[PDB]
């Protein structure tokens, strides 16, 4: 685990994090697909092998030896605001228990269900509060990646206020 386990928010392309291990934001059929997942694509695509995976769950394919954790949210264009909560809410719990089983320090975690699975709202508390309920009892240092400075400035917020 972490000396201290923290979360941290970081504007900029998860691709480039600094972390022992990334969660895709990935699809059911392991698509290269688009924004956090065609970045991941090009980044680790041998970790795209037998990716496919239901919604509300996640399935990890190493990249050499660095895991790529294919978290796949709900699309909430084809769920109900109730069941794609309750899938949201369990993509994060799959993801804690792959972190945990990974047994690394530290992961890059994007906003499950923020982008293009949207259905065009603003899910930020939604995505975050679900990644905190998961990730509050593992001892990894999560480092969250966001594109914009005003999802930035609310994500750190959010860190802050718990302290
Ligand atoms: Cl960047
Ligand atoms: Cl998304």
């Amino acid at each position: 685990g972490a000396m201290a386990p923290s979360y941290r928010v970081k504007r900029m392309d998860i691709a480039k994090n600094d972390e022992e291990c990334v969660v895709n934001a990935a699809n059911p059929r392991g698509l290269p697909g688009d924004g956090v997942c065609k970045a991941v694509y090009k980044k680790w695509p041998e970790s795209f092998k037998n990716s496919a995976t239901p919604v509300g769950t996640a399935k990890t394919v190493m990249c050499g030896t660095y895991p790529v954790i294919h978290a796949v949210g709900p699309n909430f264009s084809n769920y109900t605001e109730s069941e794609g909560d309750r899938e949201l809410a369990a993509a994060y719990r799959e993801v804690a228990k792959e972190v945990t089983r990974l047994g690394v320090n530290s992961v890059a975690i994007p906003l499950l269900s923020t982008g293009v699975y949207s259905g065009g709202k603003d899910r930020l508390t939604q995505s975050l509060n679900h990644l905190f309920t998961a990730m509050d009892s593992t001892d990894a240092d999560v480092v969250i990646y966001c594109r914009d400075k005003e999802w930035e400035k609310k994500i750190s917020e959010a860190i802050q206020m718990r302290t």
